[PDB]
């Protein structure tokens, strides 16, 4: 019985699943105290000034109630290579590759990660409170949502899942006897610290391990307080448990921005798009649109969560509550709506301060004042002729969803928003046109498959999942081919962007942001049903003079819209090759049938 040491909540009040959640994991882990969150602003300020009476976090003096938490330079990412999935069988979570190396996943059997629990978590609690995180992935009730319950010994944890998800009381309420995912995490670091603490940030590299086991309805993450690792929903709920419970029950749990967009006639239609990290997804769910009398709004900029409902409507929710953006290249130019939304109430990581208490970042192309200096995320003085970036590559901002000018009005509408089209795209320097739109379902998955994205070098990141599958991606493929069966579906048109094709200078062909309005105007008349495609064998791309140039009189047309053959044949066969070796025996024949449909049509150019 911990109830000696519980510090606000009671023990008594949780539902029987929840109390034997914590108290099970209370004795293990041997926490000197137990806080019940509750999700009030007066828990979250005085955690605040704690964790800024501890030099944890400090608070930033420009802003409304904002703060800045710089970390251990060892731990400023979610870490691929220490996040694994468990199941009994390795092809249930990734498909067998023939070189020895999957690109699509990271097994572990349950023997091993018996093994690596049980040399981490006995203990690792010592001389620190355990937070009991109640949260809801989805609107508060919602019979799209899902409720987690993270236990964590990071008070930066808990101030995030308050703005990331809904947390509190009322989610214990909302949850009574339900079942609800388990989310077990750790810094890992027990007192007495056994090695020396680097700036205030609690971490155990060697030892970080982020797990996930479905079967169980279980995250363990060990190790890391850091974002995709630490704050459990955001990516190992609301992609990886989440796209497996959605395999199991018929729906779609991915990464992708939900945008509603209305029209100059105020027509109004909701989008999906799935990009990579670094690709656009924050710009364009909160773009500023460059053509008069269209207006877009922000559901949501990273997950959806996606159900054909009873009319057919495919029902879209954001599961989050907020938005954890990457902060270098955000910039009052090309991004003014997220500038608007982190000037209050913002966690901020591992960004530049400036000397009158400002952030500051890479791309952020805001000129100061003569005379005020920047202190960089590593807490020394910096001047833009440096070496290094003031700001780490992957520094953040951890804004509630609610403050972005344009915040949809149905953003957290329990039923979801209606799904009319898809988008697929990455970085693709060559060959591939700003848009084109698939053929079919099967074909848009195909698309969907085939996505490859340049970051690092060009690799395939198909829907850009990559990182993020919850079992074997062949299966998945399988299971968006399925929706295509569902009697009464109304499919989503799917489309592939690219706003990032460059010439042989290496400049960019579109001037994209807010122009990208004039390529939806083109995908919102085309699910209208308008004649304004040509057909090409990769796809529909618009008809010559169908796109809204207006105001764009330099663009080179001809190379922003080509296609070559050339391209395409190394394309496909590239596209055959990697599917060969990473999925082989688990791709469905629809995909096999879309690449030899490809092959067939650049071979007759
Ligand atoms: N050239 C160009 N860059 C873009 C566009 N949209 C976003 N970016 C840049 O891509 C980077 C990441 O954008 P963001 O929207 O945060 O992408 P996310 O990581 O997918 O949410 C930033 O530097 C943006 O300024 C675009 O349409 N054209
Ligand atoms: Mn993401
Ligand atoms: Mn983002
Ligand atoms: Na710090």
């Amino acid at each position: 019985d911990f109830s000696a040491k519980v510090i606000q909540g009671s023990l008594d009040s949780l539902p029987q699943e929840v109390r034997k959640f914590v108290e099970g994991n209370a004795q293990l882990c041997q926490p000197e105290y137990i806080h019940i969150c509750d999700g009030s602003e007066e828990e979250y300020g005085r955690l605040l000034a704690h964790m800024q009476e501890e030099g944890v976090i400090r608070k930033l003096k420009k802003y409304d109630n904002c703060w800045l938490a710089l970390t251990d330079p060892r731990d400023v990412a979610r870490i691929e290579s220490k996040t694994v999935i468990i199941t009994q069988e390795q092809r249930d979570t990734v498909p067998i590759p023939k070189s020895g190396q999957s690109q699509l996943g990271r097994w572990m059997s349950e023997e091993d990660f018996e093994k690596a629990f049980n040399a981490r978590f006995p203990g690792c609690m010592k001389g620190r409170t355990m937070y009991v995180i109640p949260f809801s992935m989805g609107p508060l009730g919602s019979p799209l949502a899902k409720i987690g319950i993270e236990l964590t010994d990071s008070p930066y944890v808990v101030a995030s899942m308050r703005i990331m998800t809904r947390m509190g009381t009322s989610v214990l309420e909302a949850l009574g006897d339900g079942e609800f995912i388990k989310c077990l995490h750790s810094v890992g670091c027990p007192l007495p610290l056994k090695k020396p603490l680097v700036n205030n940030w609690a971490c155990n590299p060697e030892l970080t391990l982020i797990a996930h086991l479905p079967d169980r309805r279980e995250i363990i993450s060990f190790g890391s307080g850091y974002g995709g690792n630490s704050l459990l929903g955001k990516k190992c709920f609301a992609l990886r448990i989440a796209s497996r419970l959605a395999k199991e029950e018929g729906w779609l749990a991915e990464h992708m921005l939900i945008l509603g967009i209305t029209n100059p006639e105020g027509k109004k239609k909701y989008l999906a798009a799935a990009f990579p990290s670094a690709c656009g997804k924050t710009n364009l769910a909160m773009m500023n649109p460059t053509l008069p009398g269209w207006k877009v709004e922000c559901v949501g900029d990273d997950i959806a969560w996606m159900k054909f409902d009873a009319q057919g409507n495919l029902r879209a929710i954001n599961p989050e509550n907020g938005f954890f953006g990457v902060a270098p290249g955000t910039s009052v130019k090309t991004n003014p709506n997220a500038i608007k939304t982190i000037q209050k109430n913002t966690i901020f990581t591992n960004v530049a301060e400036t000397s009158d208490g400002g952030v500051y970042w890479e791309g952020i192309d805001e000129p100061l004042a003569p005379g005020v200096t920047i202190t960089s995320w590593k807490n020394k003085e910096w001047r833009p002729q440096d070496e290094e970036p003031c700001a780490h590559p992957n520094s953040r901002f951890c804004t509630p969803a609610s403050q972005c000018p344009i915040i949809d009005p149905a953003w957290e509408s329990p039923e979801g928003v209606p799904i009319e089209g898809i988008i697929f795209g990455g970085r693709r320097p060559a060959g591939v046109p700003l848009v084109y739109e698939a053929l079919s379902w099967q074909h848009g998955v195909f698309v969907g498959a085939a996505m490859r994205s340049e970051g690092g070098g060009i690799m395939h990141d198909p829907f850009a999942m990559r990182p993020f599958f919850g079992y074997n991606f062949g299966k998945y493929l399988a299971h968006w081919l399925s929706m295509a069966h569902r009697p009464a579906a109304k499919l989503p048109k799917i489309f592939h962007v690219n706003w990032f094709r460059k010439d042989k200078n290496g400049k960019f062909l579109w001037p994209g942001f807010g122009e990208n309005s004039r390529v939806l105007e083109w995908m919102f008349g085309r699910i209208e049903g308008e004649d304004s495609a040509k057909l090409t064998p990769i796809g529909y791309v618009p008809k010559e003079d169908a796109l809204n140039l207006k105001g764009l009189g330099d663009v080179n047309v001809e190379e922003l819209f080509g296609i070559s053959k050339e391209f395409w044949e190394k394309e496909v066969e590239e596209i055959d090759k990697y599917l060969e070796d990473q999925v082989n025996a688990d791709l469905p024949y629809e995909i096999e049938r879309e690449l030899r449909a490809l092959k067939q049509r650049i071979s007759q150019m």
